[PDB]
Formats: structure tokens, sequence, C-alpha cells
């Protein structure tokens, strides 16, 4: 049987799967835990046993297959992988292993995988020749991800106006800057619905941090791409950790020329989980900030770029400002720069219970004429040059308001020619 | 007899019962102890010794059957639970047996369990076939909770403002920030007596954290569900104690499909303990907080939640401001978005002598259309557009003036409507 199917069912068929097997009082137990029983248990019986996991190589040598359903969470499911196969394949932390796996012989605690039978979805042998990430060309973006569905209604507005103000390219790196309850989450579940309905040949992943338990479930039900989180309640390190996990799991995908599209709520969390995590070089910026601490969260932002040879790596992350915390907005400050797409949510249009609360004044892309055509940035400059001299709600409940009239932005932009 | 009987009854009956029994020297020693006595003296007559408590499973392996009537204090009084029994029936922290249990033999320091008789109020067969709480998927709450009470107080005006200003469901996240002497206190009372009266379904607890005895006492004596306080004249140790045992039996209460609320006072003062508590792990935060500190009161706070399988886990915790001293503001720094509900106490309006003195525009909740319907909502977000412009003083004085004129908030927002 499938690890994976394994991991997908409920808990309670997962119980009655033991129960009816012989396993007892499994019910109390964590799912890891149960998992991990039924599998020792099948494993008796010795029929063949299939399992699969993103590698995370660890300190020693030694590596594990952490899962996605669990977050790459370390638990007794974890598959083990032994250096020696480590390095007759050549793997690296983020590569997708599938294949078949052994229990634990005596002396061992985890699932050691048996045979490798596919690498990044692709055969082992074709997965051994592929060039590193850090070795491929960064371009600008020029193949444009449309938000713009044409299915939904009443909120599409927001998939609207991202169109009209900010515009998403495969490789973009995009910021959010929002103030809290400003509608950021549901802003990146509508541009979730956007890219899983307009692009379904990329590889969608979301990846929140210091996040409500709820909120998590929430994503996870509603997007359909890859959803992983670590809730504030697990420490920085875990929220490190799945970092690295997802942006490694990214660079491999990207590396056989696949566009991987990241959601990232926030980079603000995740800066300050580093802060506590990475040791102190005795220089502490204002707010408490290391002047290190900021390295390896910035490496994770700079990954975005579109891959000359082939794919490309979108990361559209939030930043949270006006949070009464200056420490948050010493973070802002050294990631002001470093993107190439902005997208502003102010408070005072949230007040007015008017969605999205975009300041398009002050969103914008680097490289716009990239994405698309001469006409469409014509009517584009033309929509700025009427919208930049009145304010941000004015702004706002004009562009609702134009595009409530209309069915979609080519008719709004005839509109306004007329 | 039941020890829950002995250790309700008051000290000077028990004294009095004890030296009908024939025991001498009772008056002057621990409560704990004259129980203990008392249990001993009529377990030599031989008939059956009935008992209730709260497992905490030691490290070692053993467990102890707590009391809440002394907030699960260490005692003579503790029953002595065996691995044994922790195997065959399968028990953890938090779990509430109730059975026979026999005296101490030879060598045994503490009464110990004899017939396990009913375990989390269910057969000892069907608790251990529960599945286990963090199994279950979490979600925002839907069902309200009303604050708004039928006794009618109309001098207090505390439970419709909190329906006014916040909205708390099942499951709900709350967390209250006030600075001191701002009428945390009360505000706690009202809600608890606004449970009680409402719903008296759900299971309501009081947890208090460095607080003043004579405030127990008043909080024991007010509140109809349960009290477990924790004075300051006690160690970090027994609050984080408190602590644990608190959620624990929290959690077990919710695994059998059943609401459970949990009003904190402070989330603060536990973090103050929490870091007292844990060891150092040599990256210390501004204000003297260990990193790794408040990892564990997180998953306290973190623990609420609506559980889609049945049941819910509320918690509203008070967080403290303004107290001049720098580890409470970080703490609430690292507590500030972690909730789903905020309500704001402000000390201008507590120095006006008018009360509740709740900041309106500050406080809110999240994902509140999934509490009420949608008349009420927009009746709400109404009043929420008019309060807006008001200062915070002026607007409470606004709010409790036109709530007194009626009885009812519907009558309230017919009113204002008209
Ligand atoms: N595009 C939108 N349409 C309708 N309501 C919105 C929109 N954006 C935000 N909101 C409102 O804002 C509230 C919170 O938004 P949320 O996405 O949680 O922002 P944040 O993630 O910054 O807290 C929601 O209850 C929702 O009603
Ligand atoms: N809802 C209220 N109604 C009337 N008086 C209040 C109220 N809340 C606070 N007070 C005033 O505040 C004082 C103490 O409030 P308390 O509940 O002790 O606040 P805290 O717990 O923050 O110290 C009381 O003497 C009382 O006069
Ligand atoms: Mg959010
Ligand atoms: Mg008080």
């Amino acid at each position: 049987m499938n690890l994976t199917e394994l991991k997908n069912t409920p808990v309670s068929e997962l119980i009655t799967l033991g129960e009816n097997m012989g396993l007892e009082n499994l019910a109390r137990m964590r799912k890891q835990d149960i998992i991990f029983a039924i599998l020792k248990q099948h494993a008796k019986s010795g029929e063949d046993i299939f399992g699969d996991g993103v590698l995370e190589i660890l300190q020693d040598g030694f590596g594990f297959l952490r899962s996605a359903d669990s977050s790459y969470l370390a638990g007794p499911d974890d598959i083990y992988v032994s250096p020696s196969q480590i390095r007759r394949f050549n793997l690296r932390t983020g590569d997708t292993i599938s294949g078949k796996i052994r229990p634990p012989k005596e002396g061992e605690r985890y699932f050691a995988l048996l045979k490798v039978n596919e690498v990044n979805f692709d055969k082992p042998e074709n997965a051994r020749n592929k060039i590193l990430f850090e070795n491929l060309t960064p371009l600008h973006a020029n193949s444009r991800l449309r938000m713009e569905r044409g299915n939904g209604s009443t909120e599409d507005l927001t998939a609207r106006v991202l169109d009209l103000a900010s515009l998403i390219g495969r490789g973009q790196r995009g910021l959010i800057v929002a103030p809290p309850k400003a509608g950021k989450t549901m802003l990146l579940q509508n541009i979730a619905q956007s890219i899983a309905y307009n692009h379904p040949d990329c590889v969608l992943m979301v990846l929140l941090i210091d996040e409500r338990p709820e909120e998590v479930t929430e994503m996870q039900r509603l997007v359909k791409g890859e959803v992983v989180a670590s809730t504030f309640d697990e420490p920085a390190s875990r929220h490190v950790q799945v970092a690295e996990m997802v942006i490694e799991k990214a660079k491999r995908l990207v590396e056989h020329k696949k566009d991987v599209i990241i959601l990232l709520d926030s980079i603000t969390r995740l800066a300050r989980a580093y802060n506590t995590v990475v040791p102190a070089s005795g220089k502490v910026l204002t707010g408490g900030v290391d002047a290190n601490a900021l390295h390896r969260p910035k490496r994770f932002f700079g990954a975005a770029r579109n891959v000359e040879e082939g794919g490309s790596l979108t990361i559209i992350a939030t930043a949270l400002i006006d949070t009464g915390s200056k420490m948050d907005e010493v973070i802002y400050e050294e990631f002001k720069g470093t993107g190439n797409m902005e997208l502003h949510l102010s408070r005072k249009i949230a007040e007015k219970r008017v969605f999205p609360a975009i300041d398009y004044n002050r969103s914008g892309t680097r490289k716009e004429e990239l994405l698309t055509t001469q006409e469409e940035l014509q009517k584009m400059w033309i929509l700025r040059k009427i919208i930049h001299p009145m304010g941000e709600i004015d702004a706002m409940e004009f562009l609702i308001n134009k595009l409530a009239m209309t069915k979609t932005n080519d008719d709004f932009f005839e509109m306004m020619k007329r």
C-alpha cells in the first residue's frame, strides 16, 4: 500500500483500518503514530509498501523524506534515506523521492527507502543530470500571469483591480504591503484561485508562517495547490524548517523547467523567526533585529527569478506594516527595494468596508512592458493618468464602480476610451 | 464516603467530624492533612471509599488524581494511579477519573485507585476510543455566545457593550488588552455570568495566575463554573502546573464533543511564569525574555479552536499593557496578532469612572459574518460607521447614553435606525 493515501485519509478511517487488522488502542495516539503502526502491521505480512516525500538532508549526512501533508513536520512515519543513497543518486534537499520502502530492522526507528522509483517526478537518470538552480541566468518576467478568471463575480473585482494595478509575471518578485485586517489573506486566496483556474500548469505553493490554525485549515481546504503552514504554536525553528523546505522544493522543481509560484504570508514573520533562530553576531540594528539575521530571509526572497533556460520561480510575499512593532518596520525597510512588484493595501480604504483595499497609485510593477503588448500598456497608462490626481479611497471607489459596470477589463478599457 | 464532599466541607465541620470519628490534634494542621487523616480513620472501618480527580501523569510513569478544589495542589489527599492502570485504561493527563480508592499499604504514602468507574464523565471503554485533540481539524467559530443577559442589570451595561463591540463564538480565541485597574476582573466576571446564564451547557473555567487571594475567593464565590487559581505567593512552577492541568482537562473534555470556555487572567503572568521555569536557551530577547520561553504559553493560547467533529474550546485571555515593564510589552508583541477576537480597555475611559472602559474603535472580531445573520451584521457595520469618527471616551459616553434608553440591543438598533 501507499503512504500518501494513508496520510490523505482522515483519522477515523485510519483507526478503523488499524483495528480491523489487529491493532488496538490506536484512537488516543497521534495521526503519525497511527500511520507508523499501520505501516508496521502491514509490513509484517510482507506485501510491497510504497511511499514518497521531499528529501531533507541533515548535518550528519543521512536524510528524511518529509511529507507535505504534515507541512514537513518530523514524525515516526518519515522515511530514512542513508548517505549511501544520497551519494548513489546525486540528491539535494528539496528533492521529491518516490519509491518502495521497507520496515525498520532491529536497531532502526524509521522506515528506510528500499528502491528509488522517481526523482522530482522523473527517472533518477534524468534528474541526475539537471543543472543546479544557482547556475541559471535570472531574467525579468516576460510571461504574464493573468488574474482575471472570467468565471466569478462580486469579488472578481479584486482580480480585475490586480490586473489593472500590479502585473504578475512568471518569475516576479512581488511584495504585498498591508496593515493588519486589510484583507491580505483573502487577497492571496483570490490570487490562488486566479492562478489555479488561469494557469493549471504552474506549480502553486502557499506558505503560511505564524498563522492561526483555523486560517491554515481554510487555506488548505480552499487552495487547489500545495499548502504548508507553521502555526504560532510551533517554535521559530519550525518556521525556518518549512521555509527552507519550501524554497528547496521550489528550486528543485524549477531546475526541471517548471513554473513554480510561492505565496508567502508573511515575509515579516519569517524574518522574525530567522532573527529568533540565528545566533547573535554582536551587531544588532534598531528594534532588536540582528544585522546578519536578515541574510537568510532575503535569500528566500531573492530566489524569485525568470530562468532563461526554462521555467521560473514567482514569489509573492506579504509585508506587515502599521502593526505597532518597530522591528516589523525595520524588516519592511530592509525589504523595500528588493522586489520588482509592489501591491500596497491601506487601512483607510478597508475601514469603509470597500474592497479590495488596494492603493492604486502606490502599487506598480517594474519592467511591465515585457509582460503585455503596446496597446494594453497604453490603456493602462491612460488609466494611471486618470487615477493619479485623486485620493486612495476615491480611486478605489471609482475603479470598483467602473469595473462593476462592465464584465471584463477590456470593456472597461473601451468604456474609458469612450 | 466520597472524597469530593469531604473536600468541599468547611474546615470547622471537618474537624468536628474527625473528632466524632475519634481523631485528635486536627485543628492546627493543613486541610488536606485533616482530610487524609479522616480518610485513613474511616477506611480503617472497612466500607467503600469513593473519589474523583483529574489525572496528572508524572515523568516517572505513575500519575496522581488531583482536585480542582485545591487548584490541583499536590497533597496527602492526592490519589495514586499506577502505570499499570494508565496502560490498562488508555489514560492521558487531564482525564477526569472517578471511582473507588483504597487505603495506603505498607510503604505507601498516598491513597491508591482501586476500581475505575467513570473516565471523563463516560464509561472507561468509551473514553479510550476518543480521537485525540490535535487530530481534530480546527475551524472558525460559527456559533455565537450571547453576552446580553435576560437578567437586565441596567446599571452595569457591560454585556450589551460586549455584544456591540466584539463578538464571542464557540471556539473563539479572544485577547483582552487592558492597563491595570481598568476593569479586567469584573469584565471577566460579567463574561462568566453571561456564559453561565445564557449557555449552561458550556463548561466554564476561570484560570487565575499570580492572583491575589482575596480576589481568588471572590472569583470562586461568584463564578458558577470551575475556578482554578494560583496566587502570587507561589512558585512559577505552580502557575505552570495549574496552566497545564487546566489546558489538558479542557482538551480531554473537548475530545468528548463538549464546548469548554477558559477565562485566563492573565496571559502575561503565565508568560512570565513560563519564562522563569524554562531553562535558558542562549537567545534572550528584549526585556529579559527567553526565545523558547514564549513557545509553551502560545501552545496554551493557540489551543482555542472550533472543532469540526464536535465541540469547541474558547479561550479568552487578558493581556496587560502600560505596566511599565518591558517584559509585558514584548509578551504583548508576540501575542498581538495570534487571537481571533481583540477587546481593548482604555485607562483614560476608566479614569473618567465611566464603565465598561472598552476602546470600541480598536476592538473587533475576525470572520464575524460566521457568527451573526446578515441583517445583524449590517446593523453592526452601521453602528461602527457612526462611532468611528468619535473619540473613544466620547464614543463610550455616547454608547452608554444610547444603551441606557433601551432595554435590549435589538431595541437599541431599532432606535438607532429611527
Ligand atoms: N476582497 C474582499 N471582499 C470582501 N471582504 C473582504 C475583502 N478583503 C477583506 N475583507 C474583509 O476583511 C476581513 C479580514 O480580512 P483578512 O483577509 O483576514 O485580512 P488579514 O489577512 O490582513 O487579516 C474579512 O472578514 C473580510 O470580511
Ligand atoms: N464594569 C464596571 N462597573 C463599575 N465599576 C467598574 C467596572 N469596571 C471597573 N470598575 C471600577 O474599577 C475598580 C477596580 O476594577 P478591577 O475589576 O479591579 O480592574 P482590574 O482587574 O483591571 O484591577 C472598581 O473599584 C470599580 O469601581
Ligand atoms: Mg491574515
Ligand atoms: Mg483585577
